[PDB]
């Protein structure tokens, strides 16, 4: 709560987030975050926005400035949404990372669409 | 339709190839690990999403075009419950890039938000 406010201050700062011209085009996830508030789906929408988090964080992994606030956001993500559990982490983190451009990774999706599509149904 | 659709697509991709099983399986033992999972939700959401670019980035194989259509819409209505105003809304997340700075301000700036209905 203490650590958490200092975590995303750290990160607007470096980021300069905190200005009137973030505002300029529109929100990114404030909208769909009211729009499914009280859907019984909603992790849906969540899932989308925690990996779109992981994949920023990832991505800035050398930012010695930010990477303890990257930690510690993830972390907590970790422990809110996917319940502290550890393998279905591992899990998420796998799925995120895929590519789609790539042949082999697209046979093998292709090759378990029927698994996919039970799974749904 | 749809499964004569998938078989159509297996069989362009030559899916039944040795070579397809190197690394392992993609999704079938995540699926098997959340088979039971009050939140599979969380998974799906990923799985549908890697479809649905997937299906974006191969648009130029006119050939199994009405395939992916298909198997797209079917997706679309199992797992979005045919909602229309869903499908804008999870359209428009898993196309965000994540190397916009324009767009990482705003997600910064929105962080105490996304945290508080993380809850």
């Amino acid at each position: 709560q203490g650590q958490f406010f200092r975590e995303i201050e750290n990160l607007k700062e470096y980021f300069n987030a905190s200005s009137p011209d973030v505002a300029k085009g529109g929100p990114l996830f404030s909208e769909i975050l009211k729009n499914w508030k009280d859907e019984s789906d909603k992790k849906i929408i969540q899932s989308q926005i925690v990996s779109f988090y992981f994949k920023l964080f990832e991505n800035l992994k050398d930012n010695q400035v930010i990477q303890r606030s990257m930690d510690i956001i993830k972390q907590d993500m970790f422990q809110k949404f996917l319940n502290g559990s550890s393998e279905k982490l591992e899990d998420f983190k796998k799925l995120i990372q895929i590519p789609v451009d790539d042949l082999q990774i697209q046979r093998k999706a292709i090759n378990e669409l029927i698994k996919v599509m039970n799974d749904l149904s």
